[PDB]
């Protein structure tokens, strides 16, 4: 069979598209062919690239592709359009678990760039830092490694940050601690921080998550692979869901693979699915390359059969009938102070306004973690931060800290609690609109106008990529250009009725291309009409 012949092959320890499969391939594919991105790290190609001047780099397609494309395999994103010559940098941070000494190291990096530095918590409970310049990269990379961090394979056609339960290990109601799994996935994916070329040539990005909570903080429905906790014949394992994605062209919720694996087949099955997708995924139209297109093209039974054959021992159990997720569970709030599983300890959830932090904030967060916590922080997919492991006797002193007074509140105004916003055009070259500052301003004006009790989830995304996941929001805003009074302005498509949890739903467009200046009255009506709000 032509179709089921692997499109890529091992060639000198990297994985390259065969000469017979070059028909109709997209620009990303061409770039990957012209040079294996992983050589930048694995043959220390970065050390040489970091010395070439910026305009020497710009003079050739190969080196300009190195900086604009291949460097994303090392977690480095050139902000060509909004931050020319500087790089955002993005980690692996499985489960969102960071240390105070990681957080201090990142602060020391972004501090070098003064006002060209800052950082962000992301919608995959991850750190990004900003302001990085190419000559600093080899030392930054060494410095990440010293504090137990990697930035490998965090952008482009790679396995993205493994998402788990932000309360793993400390949650009194958790189903299973997700940390050992998200950690093993990340370790497998980066070959213990060395780089793993076997999984670095996918037809597109690939999101993985491990569910350990009844709340489904992990968003299984919108991941390429979701691991759902489930017993089979008295053994603990996971039912598998595949193909969930957001793109400008199409969104899909994850579907059952009709498969169950035992606890220690988590890595083997990740491997088998990744390998099936690598080998078989389409590499033409870039907008038909997400794994769900393969699942549709072969059918799920057809895709499933390709997973079986790449399993050790050719075996993949059928789905277990009854999973461990309580179908009727009210999602818990984690902002504020909450009892932990461990007696006499609490976790404290801090509101990070649209996930943006400065060097000083980071150093302060790291100190508060040491002084009051266990030197650990838990990042969340709503772009917030929890300090876990606070002895109850220390809470009151923590509560008085200027950081919690002036920047990161345990008790933000209702509408701010759950406000999520993607990078936007401050730095994102693909953005049509400014998100972070504007969303805060519009929400501040909105709350001044309403009494509301329900903690409405509001998501602001800068373009149709939907990195801020507007299709799961109660009200979502997707950046577009529109017309005001003849002038071309920043506007938004307004989404309604996305749901998260067990009864999840993708919302659809409520109103098209609304000028952003006209958003407040529309949002108030939407709050008043759908979410229990009472006017002025
Ligand atoms: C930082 C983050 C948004 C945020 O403010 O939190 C982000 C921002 C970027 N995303 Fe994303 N994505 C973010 C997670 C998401 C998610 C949410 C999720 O994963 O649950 C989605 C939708 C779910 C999904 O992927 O299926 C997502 C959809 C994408 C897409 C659409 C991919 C597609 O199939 O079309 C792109 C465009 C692309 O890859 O070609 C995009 C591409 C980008 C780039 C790399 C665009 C670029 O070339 O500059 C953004 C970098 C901007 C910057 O400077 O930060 N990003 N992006 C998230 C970082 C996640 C992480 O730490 O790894
Ligand atoms: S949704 Fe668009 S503007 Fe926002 S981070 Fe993603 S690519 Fe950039
Ligand atoms: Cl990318
Ligand atoms: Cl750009
Ligand atoms: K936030």
């Amino acid at each position: 069979s032509e179709r089921l012949e692997p499109r890529v092959e091992e060639k000198d320890g990297y994985w390259v598209l065969k000469e017979k499969f070059r028909q109709g391939i997209n620009p990303a594919e061409k770039a990957k062919i012209e040079k294996e991105p992983m050589k930048l790290f694995m043959e220390n190609g970065i050390e040489d690239l970091a010395k070439i001047s910026l305009e020497e780099i710009e003079g050739s397609k190969l080196t300009k592709d190195d900086i604009d494309v291949r460097l994303k395999w090392l977690g480095l994103f050139h902000r060509r359009k909004h931050h020319y010559g500087r790089f955002m940098m993005r980690l692996k941070l499985p489960n969102g678990v960071t240390t105070s000494s990681q957080t201090r190291y990142l602060a020391s990096v972004i501090r070098k760039y003064g006002k060209d530095g800052c950082a962000d918590v992301t919608t995959r409970q991850n750190w990004q830092i900003r302001g990085v310049v190419l000559p600093d990269v080899p030392e930054i990379l060494k410095g990440l490694d010293e504090v137990g961090l990697t930035s490998l394979q965090s952008g482009m056609d790679n396995v993205r940050n493994p998402v788990g339960n932000p309360l793993a290990g400390i949650d009194p109601h958790e189903i299973v601690d997700t940390r050992p799994y998200t950690n093993l996935l990340s370790q497998y994916v980066t070959a213990n921080f060395r780089g793993n070329p076997a999984v670095t040539n996918l037809p597109r990005k690939w999101n993985v998550c491990v569910i350990g909570s009844h709340d489904l903080y992990e968003h299984p429905q919108i991941n390429d692979l979701a691991y759902m906790p489930a017993t089979k014949d008295g053994r603990f394992g996971f039912n598998l869901l595949v193909g969930g994605f957001f793109s400008p062209k199409r969104c899909a919720e994850a579907v059952p693979l009709d498969a169950w694996v035992p606890a220690d087949d988590v890595v083997p099955v990740c491997k088998a699915i990744l390998e099936a997708y690598r080998d078989l995924g389409t590499r033409g139209n870039r907008q038909k390359t997400r794994m769900m297109w393969l699942v549709d093209e072969l059918g799920v039974e057809g895709f499933r059969a390709e997973v079986v054959k790449r399993m050790p021992q050719q075996k993949l159990d059928r789905e277990s009938t009854e999973d461990l997720v309580q179908k009727q569970w009210e999602r818990r709030e984690y902002l504020g102070v909450h009892p932990q599983k461990q007696e006499g300890y609490s976790f404290v959830g801090l509101h990070i306004p649209v996930g943006r932090v400065q060097a000083d904030d980071m150093d302060e967060l790291a100190r508060l973690a040491d002084e009051y916590g266990s030197g650990e922080l838990r990042l969340t997919v709503e772009q917030n931060i929890i300090i876990p492991n606070v002895k109850n006797s220390k809470i009151e002193a923590l509560l008085n800290e200027p950081l919690l007074k002036n920047r990161f509140s345990t008790d933000p105004p209702i509408l701010m609690k759950n406000l999520v916003a993607c990078t936007g055009n401050q730095f994102c070259g693909k953005a049509i609109i400014e998100t972070k500052a504007r969303s805060m301003k519009i929400t501040e004006e909105v709350q001044l106008l309403v009494s509301i009790t329900q903690p409405v989830r509001m998501h602001w995304t800068g373009c149709p990529n939907s990195c801020a996941q507007v299709q799961v929001a109660d009200i979502g805003f997707m950046g577009c250009l529109t017309r005001k009074e003849g002038k071309t302005v920043e506007g938004a498509d307004v989404y309604l009725g996305g749901r998260i949890g067990s009864d999840s739903h993708l919302g659809d467009v409520y109103k098209k291309s609304v000028p952003c200046e006209d958003l407040v009255p529309i949002i108030v009506d939407l709050l008043v009409d759908n979410f229990g709000a009472v006017p002025r």
